[PDB]
């Protein structure tokens, strides 16, 4: 599954980066994931830096204080991705809460769960919305909406 295995590279790079504070280097330059994560470290800790309170609030409520509250995190993720509208913006919004989870399972010593979560992050983002991620060039269709260069 080329849309999965993609995903999974940038919402898996953005999550580790993140939680790290560090840059790993992701595919190749030019190419739909390179450009990809430039986008969603530019709208995506805009979007961590805006929401801060609600993220605060939602990470709170949801209480991870372990493994097992990691993987039952797709459950919540299915109830949530299964309704309302799909757009970029949501699409961005879901990794970036993603990203301030991870950096919490770091502060709490469950670094390893990281890549579980964003494991669980591309299974929720796909089997909720692949037909919506193909009919919009997927990668390359995120990377096309956030550029805001050439409108003049
Ligand atoms: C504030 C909001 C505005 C616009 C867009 C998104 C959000 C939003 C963000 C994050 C989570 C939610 C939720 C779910 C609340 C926590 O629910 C759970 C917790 C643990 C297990 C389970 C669930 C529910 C399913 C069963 C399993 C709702 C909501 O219910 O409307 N909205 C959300
Ligand atoms: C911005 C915002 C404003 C006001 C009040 C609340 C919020 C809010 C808070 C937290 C997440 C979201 C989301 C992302 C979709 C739900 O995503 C999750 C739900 C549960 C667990 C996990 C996720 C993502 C991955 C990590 C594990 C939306 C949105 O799509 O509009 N709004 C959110």
């Amino acid at each position: 599954d080329d849309l999965y295995r993609q995903s999974l590279e940038i919402i898996s790079r953005y999550l580790r980066e993140q939680a790290t504070g560090s840059k790993d280097p992701l595919g190749e330059a030019g190419a739909a994931g390179r450009r990809a994560l430039e986008t969603l470290r530019r709208v995506g800790d805009g979007v961590q830096r805006n929401h801060e309170t609600a993220f605060q609030g939602m990470l709170r409520k949801l209480d991870i204080k372990n493994e097992d509250d990691v993987k039952s995190l797709s459950r919540v993720m299915i109830h949530v991705f299964s309704d309302g509208v799909t757009n970029w913006g949501r699409i961005v919004t879901l990794i970036s809460f993603g990203a301030f989870v991870a950096k919490h399972l770091k502060t709490i010593n469950q670094e390893s769960c990281i890549e579980p979560l964003a494991e669980s992050i591309t299974d929720v983002l796909v089997r909720t919305k692949r037909d919506w991620l193909v009919k919009q060039r997927g990668w390359d269709g995120f990377v096309e909406f956030f550029h805001v260069e050439d409108l003049e």
